């Protein structure tokens, strides 16, 4: 279960997910997962991030989950679950800001 997970922020809103991941603490990858706002059934991946051009700054990935089962940002490149997907990015950046690294701090 994804509830059980500690990167699952559940029912935050992204400024709230913002708010949080806009600590200078936070090394570029820090992220969570939580609920779409605006899309039933749908999960967002906020990322921190890093530049010289942007400084700190945070992306938003919406995660699609098919009836089907599998799990999303790219309909090319899927997941037997939400797990999965995040210790694949927490590997590979792809198309990511940067990998996923640790979870974000309350
Ligand atoms: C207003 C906003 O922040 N929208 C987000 C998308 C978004 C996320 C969460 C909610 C919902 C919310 O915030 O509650 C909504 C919404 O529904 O309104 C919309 C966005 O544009 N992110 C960028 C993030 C930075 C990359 C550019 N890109 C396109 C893209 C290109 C490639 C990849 C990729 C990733 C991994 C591997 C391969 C490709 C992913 C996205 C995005 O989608």
């Amino acid at each position: 279960s994804i509830q059980a997970e500690e990167w699952y922020f559940g029912k935050i809103t992204r400024r709230e997910s913002e708010r949080l991941l806009l600590n200078a603490e936070n090394p570029r990858g820090t992220f969570l997962v939580r609920e779409s706002e605006t899309t039933k059934g749908a999960y967002c991946l906020s990322v921190s991030d890093f530049d010289n051009a942007k400084g700190l700054n945070v992306k938003h990935y919406k995660i699609r989950k098919l009836d089907s089962g599998g799990f999303y940002i790219t309909s090319r490149t899927q997941f037997n679950s939400l797990q999965q997907l995040v210790a694949y990015y927490s590997k590979h950046a792809d198309g990511l800001c940067h990998r996923l690294t640790t979870v974000c701090p309350t």
